[PDB]
C-alpha cells in the first residue's frame, strides 16, 4: 500500500508541456518568493514544487531582508505562483530533497558552510533523523525528488571540500529514519546534483560532474545499494558548459568538463538525451532519442527541439505516482526556464514536460 | 454512477443572474489576470470559470511580462474574482474545452499556430491524449463545457486555414482518451465557437458561422455520432455583426455574415433566441422565447431585454450538474461584459444567468 | 436530523464580544471590501458574516468601479477581513437573508428598485425560487439571518412604496422553496429590518418602525404562522432616534419615531433591551435586563454599557447552532461600530456578542 | 482518545531549528500583522503560531488602526507569514493560553486593565467559561500553550496589582469548563509567564520572576493538583537581566532580580537551561545540559549557542502530538528573534527548535 512505480514504463515519443513556467520578466507582481534549487515531486493526488527561497519582491526590486543567508525550503502547488499566501515554509535548509511514499513525505535538508554542516530528516511533519558531515562538508543533497518503493526512499548525499574529491553515498531510509548507507566508488569523477527515477525496482540517476567531465555520468542501483556507474558511450555531451561533438566512445569528454549544471538523461531503450541548443549559450533545450541506449554509439532517431532561443538552467525528473487511467509509469521533467527582470537580475521559473507515446510536431515553446 | 443528464429539461420562462460579473471598471485592484475566451463549467458541488490569461494587473496597468504570447489555460471558483492567489494554472492553451463526467475533469487544450498544431488532454491531474492538425490547421477548441454522458465526453474540434473552408470533427472521449471521432459534412457554411448541452441523452450545440451568415447553425447529435445540421427558420438572425430582420425562411442570412461571435440558441421548444440589443453595436443583451421551436416561422412570446445599453460580448451554456431539489434538468448561461478601464483597455468579465419556470419582470441589468 | 434549537434557552447574566471589529480607521489595508447591510449568521460548524459590498480599497480610497449600484452579496468567514481573496460571491442582491438548515445554506436576495422588484432564492447553489412585488415594490429582505427549524425555514418580507402603509409577510420555505406565507395585519405601523431567533420551537423577531414609533414593535410566530405583535410596556424606548424616557405603558412612543435603525429586543424573562447610550447621537450601546419581560412595566435590573463613546449602528441576532458542551441555547447579537477613515468616509464593521449565565464586570469596550 | 504524552520523554543531545523566523528587516512585506506574546501549539496534525496583533503595515510603516489598543488574540499556521489572507482572528484579549486536548482547542483571553478584568474560556467555536479578578486584577495568562492530559487542561493564571505581591493559581478545566482552582503557595516570589511541558502525567512549569530573582521559579504538579514550588540549585541564573554567576546553592540570586523574560528550563535528567549569550545584551541563545538536573551543583556537560548576535527574546515550551515514528515524547520551544526594521521599529518574529536524541556540531544559527 506504499507507492511504487507501476510496472512497465509507458513509451515514450515525445514531450509535452504540463506548465510553462510562470512567464515573468521583465515584470513581475509584488509578494513573490523568488526561488533557487527548485524542483517537483508530487503526492499521489496532485504535483508541488519544493525550492530554497532567497527573495521577496515588491514594487519590482527586492525586499531588503535576511532571506537569502537564512535560507529555508519551502512548497508551493504546482499550479500556483509562488507567493506568500500560497507557499509554505517546511524547513531551515540551503539544498533539499522530497518524497511522497504513498503515506507522508520525506523531505531532507542540509544546513552549515563546512566541518559544522549537517543533514536533518523530517517523515511528514515530524523530524526523524540526523547526522553529519564524514569528509569536512558541507553535506549536499540533490535538488531533486528522492525516490521511494514500497516504503523505502533513496537519495544521493555528496560531501568532502573539492570537486577535486567529493564523496558520494546512497541513504536509504525508512519513516523518514537511515537504515544504512553506502559509499559509492567514484575514483576519478564527480557525482552532483543527482537526479533519479524508479522502474522495474531498480533506480537510476543522471549525476554532473562538476570536476573534469562534460558527459553525464550515470548510475543504476537496486534496493539492496548493488549498483553500477557508466559513461554514455555516445560522443554527443550533454553537460554545459561542453565542448563540441566527437567521434562515440565509453571515454570521458574532458574538453571543458569544470563546472556544469544539474541535467538528466532518461536511461532506457530507447534513450533520451537533453541538452541546450548550442554550446556556446545556455539556450534552448533538446531533447533526442536514441533507440539503442545511452551505451550504444548514440545514433539518433527522433529530435526535438523544446525552446530555441529562451535562456534555460538546471533540469531534472519527476514521476506522477496517482496515475489512473495509465496502465504504464510515466515520466516527465523540470527545467528551469530563465527571464531577465527589470529590478532584481535574473530569474528561474519552473516549468514540467511528460513523456508521451504518441509523436507530436516540433513545435519551439519560446512563444 | 457518471453523471447525465436529469431526464428533462426545466420549462425555462424566464433568466435570472446567478452572478453579476465582477464590476471592475474604469479602475480594477492589482494582482488580477486579465482573461479572453473564458467560460463556466461545473463539477457535483460548484461552478468554475475556465480561461486563457493575458496579463497580470498592477497600478491599474499591465505588468510587461509575457502572459500574452505564452498562453496558459486557468481556473478560478465562480464566487472569487480572479488573482493570484486564488486561480489555478491547468495547462498551456491558446483554446480549450472542459468537462467534468461526474468522476473527474477532462480538459483540452490546443497550441501552436499553424501545421505545427496540436490538442492535449487531461483526466484530472493527469495527460491522457493527445492528437495533431489535419488540415493545416491550427486546431481549434470551443472555449466552452465538453459534454459528458455517462462517462463519455463530447467535443467540437475545428480545423483548416480558412473560413472558407474549415474542417469540424466530434471527438467522443472517455477517461480523456479518444475513442472515436466523425467528420461533419459542412460544406457550405462554417461552424466555430460551438457552445453545448445534452438532453435525453442528445447533445445540441449552436455554431458562429465566420464565413457568411449572420443567423446560428444549429448541430444535433446522438452518442453514436448520428448528426444534423439545422438553419433557423425565423427571420431575426442572432450572430453579431448582423443585418435587419428579413421574412422568415430556412435560408441563411448573408448580409454581413462575415465575421462573428461565440453566441447560443436554446434549441428545445419552446427555443430561445438571444443576441444583442440592435444591429449597430454590440450593447445590451436580448432573450426571446419561441414556443414553436427554432425550425418554426419565430413568432416570440416572451421577450427579455435582460441588459440595454451595457457593452456585451461572448455568450455561452453551461449545466448545473449537482442540483438537488429540482427533479429536472436547468440550462444555463454564461455572458461577457465588456467594460473600459482606466489603464489597460477593454476587459471582459463573465456573468452567469440561469432559466427559471416561474415568470418574472423585465429588468435591466445595467445598473 | 435538519437542525432546531436546543430544548431551553441559557439564562443570560451579561454579554462578552466573541469578535471586536476589524479595528480599521482612520487608515485600512488595500483589497479590502466595504460593506453594508452586514449581518452574522452560522453553520453547524463556524460563523461567517453575509453583506452587500459597496465598495473595494486601494491607498486609502475607494477604486472607481461599478460596485456600489451593481450590487451583490457576499460571504466571509467571522474569522477573516473580508478582502478579495478570503470573501466569496454568493448572488445579486441589495438587500438579503441567510439561514443554515443543517443540511445546506438558504440565501434570499431582493433585487430590482420598484415594480420590477424580486426575490430569489437559493439552496445550497441551486437557485429554486423566485417571487414578485405584490404591493409596487421594492420587496425587501431583513438583513439579519432567517430561522430555520427542523426543515423549515421562515423570513419577514417586506413590501410597499412607503412606510406609511407597507406591507409584512412571513414566509415559509422547505427546501429554498416557498410552501406558504401569510401577511400580517399591521395597518398602523411599519416593521422593517426584523431581527430573529428561535426557541421553543417558536419564532421571535423585532422590528424596526420608520413611520411612527420610537420603541420597536415584536413579533412572535408559531411554524404554524399564527402570530401575535405586541409593544414593549416600559418607558425607555430603544430606536435611533428617539425621545426621551417617559411613564411606562402599552402606548407606542411617537415622539421622534420618524426613521430608525435595524436593531433587537430579546423577548424573554427576564428580557434584554439595547441601545445607544444616549438619545442624541448613536454613540455606545448599553444592554440593560428587565427580570419581569418586555410587557412589564420595565424595572432594571443589570445594566452594562458596553461601549461608552464609539459611535454605533446597526445589531441583530444570530444563534449558534453546533455547541457540544452547552445543554441550552445560547444566544447572540452582531453590532456594527463605525470608523472614520481618513480617505473614504465612514465605515461599518461587525462585531459579535454572546450570552453567558455568570455575571461580569461593566468593561468598557471602546478601547 | 483523548491527547496524553508518549510514556518517555525522548532523550535530547542536541536542538535543531524546525522553522527559522520569516527573515524581516529592515524591510518586509505590507498586509503582515504584526504580532507580540506569540506562542506556538499544535493540534494532532501541524502546528500554530498564536499571537496578540497589535499593528498591520503598509510601505514599511504602520497603517494608523485601532489594533494596539483593541487588542485581538489570532492563529497562523506555522510555515505561513502572518498576513491578512492567512491569520485568523479567534478571540479579543491581550493574554492568552491554548491546547488542543485531541478533540478542540481550548482557548483562554483576559481582557480587562485592573479590577474589571477577567477570562473567557474557549472550547472548539463555542464560548463555555468566564470568571473574574480576585485579587484586584489584571487578570494574566501565560502566553505559552495550556496543557492536556487526557481530556483535562491546566493552565497557571495570575492576578494581583504588583509583582510585590501577586497571587497564581492553577486552573484546571474539562470542556473548557472550569472544574476547580488552586492557590499557590508563592510567598516571598513572582511567578510569571509560565511555560509549560507534560510527561509521566506530570505538568512541569518554568516561571519568570520579575520581583525579586535572576534565576527562574519551577512548578511541579499532578492532575490532582498537588505540587511543589522550587529554585534552581547551580550558580547560572537565567532570565534577563541578570548578573554573572556565583557559588551553586539553592538560594535565590536577586542581583538584577527585577523585571525579567519570559523563558524555560527543561526540568528533567538530565536538565537543560537556556539564556542570552552574555549578561549585558539580549544578544544570542545558549543551551546548556546539566547531567545530575536542575537540582544539582549544575556541572555543565554538552553546550550549544544556537545563536550568537542576534538579539532575542520571550522563549518556551511546545509538544508535539501526532508524532507516529518516535515512541517516546518529543520536546521543541520557540523563540522570539529580534530584528530592526526601517520603518516600524523592532519586531518580534518566533524560531521554533526540537530535541533530537542524536548530537551535532555547535552551528550559530545568526546566517
Ligand atoms: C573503484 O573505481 C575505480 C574507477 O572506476 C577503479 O579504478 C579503475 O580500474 C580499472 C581496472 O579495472 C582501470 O582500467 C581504470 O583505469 C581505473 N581507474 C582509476 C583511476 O584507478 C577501481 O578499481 C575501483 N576500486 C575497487 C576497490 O573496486
Ligand atoms: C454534404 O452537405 C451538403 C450541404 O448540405 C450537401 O449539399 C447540398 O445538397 C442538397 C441536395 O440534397 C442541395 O439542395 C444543396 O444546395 C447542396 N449544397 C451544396 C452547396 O452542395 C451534400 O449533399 C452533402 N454530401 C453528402 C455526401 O451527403
Ligand atoms: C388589524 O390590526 C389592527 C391594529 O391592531 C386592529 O385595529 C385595532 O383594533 C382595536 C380594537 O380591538 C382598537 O382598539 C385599535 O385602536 C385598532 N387600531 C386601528 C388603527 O384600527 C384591527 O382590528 C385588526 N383587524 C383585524 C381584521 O383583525
Ligand atoms: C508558604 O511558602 C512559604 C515560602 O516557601 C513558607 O515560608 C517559608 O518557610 C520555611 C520554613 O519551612 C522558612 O525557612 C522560609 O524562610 C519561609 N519563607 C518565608 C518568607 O516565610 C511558608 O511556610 C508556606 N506556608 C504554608 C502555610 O505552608
Ligand atoms: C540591506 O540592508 C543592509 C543594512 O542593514 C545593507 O548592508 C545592504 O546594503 C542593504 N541593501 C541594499 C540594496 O542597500
Ligand atoms: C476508464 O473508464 C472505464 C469505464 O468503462 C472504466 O471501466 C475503467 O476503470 C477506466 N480506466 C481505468 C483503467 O481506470
Ligand atoms: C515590454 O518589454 C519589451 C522589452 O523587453 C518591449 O518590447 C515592450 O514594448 C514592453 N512594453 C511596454 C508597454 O513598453
Ligand atoms: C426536500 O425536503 C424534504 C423534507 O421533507 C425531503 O424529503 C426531500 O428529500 C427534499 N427534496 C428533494 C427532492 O431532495
Ligand atoms: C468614476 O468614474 C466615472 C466616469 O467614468 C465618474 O462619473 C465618477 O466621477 C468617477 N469617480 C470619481 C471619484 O471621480
Ligand atoms: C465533556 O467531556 C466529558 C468527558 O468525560 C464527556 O463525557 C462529555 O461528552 C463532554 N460534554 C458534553 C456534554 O459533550
Ligand atoms: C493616528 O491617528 C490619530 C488621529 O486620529 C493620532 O492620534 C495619531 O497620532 C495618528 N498616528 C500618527 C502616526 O500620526
Ligand atoms: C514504520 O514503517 C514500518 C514499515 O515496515 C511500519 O511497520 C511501522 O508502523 C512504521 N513505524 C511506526 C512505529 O509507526
Ligand atoms: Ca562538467
Ligand atoms: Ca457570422
Ligand atoms: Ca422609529
Ligand atoms: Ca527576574
Ligand atoms: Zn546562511
Ligand atoms: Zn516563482
Ligand atoms: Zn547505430
Ligand atoms: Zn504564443
Ligand atoms: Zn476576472
Ligand atoms: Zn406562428
Ligand atoms: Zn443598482
Ligand atoms: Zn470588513
Ligand atoms: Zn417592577
Ligand atoms: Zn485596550
Ligand atoms: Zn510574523
Ligand atoms: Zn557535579
Amino acid at each position: 500500500f506504499y507507492w511504487r512505480a507501476k510496472s512497465q514504463m509507458c513509451e515514450v515519443k515525445g514531450w509535452v508541456p504540463t506548465h510553462r513556467g510562470f512567464p515573468w520578466g521583465p515584470e513581475l507582481p509584488g509578494d513573490l518568493i523568488l526561488s533557487r534549487r527548485a524542483y517537483v515531486s508530487c503526492d499521489l493526488t496532485s504535483c508541488f514544487k519544493f525550492f530554497i527561497a532567497y527573495g521577496l519582491s515588491a514594487n519590482q526590486h527586492l525586499l531588503n531582508t535576511s532571506m537569502e543567508w537564512e535560507e529555508s525550503l519551502y512548497k508551493t502547488p504546482i499550479g500556483s505562483a509562488s507567493t506568500l499566501s500560497t507557499s509554505e515554509m517546511i524547513l531551515p535548509g540551503r539544498s533539499s530533497s522530497a518524497c511522497f511514499d504513498g503515506l507522508k513525505w520525506t523531505v531532507l535538508v542540509a544546513n552549515g558552510r563546512d566541518r559544522n554542516s549537517f543533514i536533518m530528516i523530517k517523515y511528514g511533519e515530524e523530524v526523524t533523523d540526523t547526522f553529519s558531515a564524514s569528509r569536512g562538508g558541507p553535506l549536499r543533497l540533490p535538488n531533486s525528488e528522492c525516490i521511494c518503493i514500497e516504503g523505502s526512499c533513496f537519495v544521493i548525499v555528496s560531501d568532502g571540500p573539492n570537486v577535486n574529491q567529493s564523496v558520494h553515498r546512497i541513504y536509504e531510509l525508512q519513516n523518514g529514519t537511515v537504515q544504512r548507507w553506502k559509499q559509492l566508488n567514484t575514483t576519478g569523477i564527480n557525482f552532483e546534483y543527482s537526479t533519479c527515477y524508479t522502474i522495474n525496482n531498480l533506480i537510476k540517476c543522471t549525476g554532473t560532474n562538476l570536476w573534469n567531465d562534460a558527459k553525464r555520468p550515470l548510475l543504476r542501483f537496486t534496493k539492496e545499494l548493488n549498483y553500477q556507474i557508466v559513461e554514455p558511450c555516445n560522443g554527443a555531451p550533454t553537460d554545459f558548459p561542453r565542448g563540441g561533438l566527437t567521434t562515440p566512445s565509453c571515454k570521458m569528454a574532458q574538453e571543458k568538463g569544470e563546472g556544469g549544471i544539474q541535467g538528466f538523461i532518461l536511461d532506457e531503450k530507447p534513450a533520451w538525451t537533453s541538452k541546450t541548443k548550442a554550446e556556446s549559450s545556455q539556450n534552448g533545450f533538446v531533447l533526442e532519442q536514441i533507440p539503442n541506449g545511452i551505451e550504444s554509439e548514440g545514433t539518433v532517431s527522433l529530435s526535438y527541439e523544446l525552446f530555441s532561443n529562451k535562456r534555460t538552467g538546471r533540469s531534472g525528473f519527476f514521476q506522477p505516482k496517482g496515475d489512473l487511467i495509465s496502465g504504464c509509469q510515466r515520466i516527465c521533467f523540470w527545467l528551469e526556464i530563465e527571464d531577465q527582470t527589470v529590478g532584481l537580475g535574473m530569474i528561474q521559473e519552473l516549468s514540467t514536460f511528460c513523456g508521451i507515446n504518441s509523436p507530436v510536431q516540433n513545435i519551439n515553446w519560446d512563444s
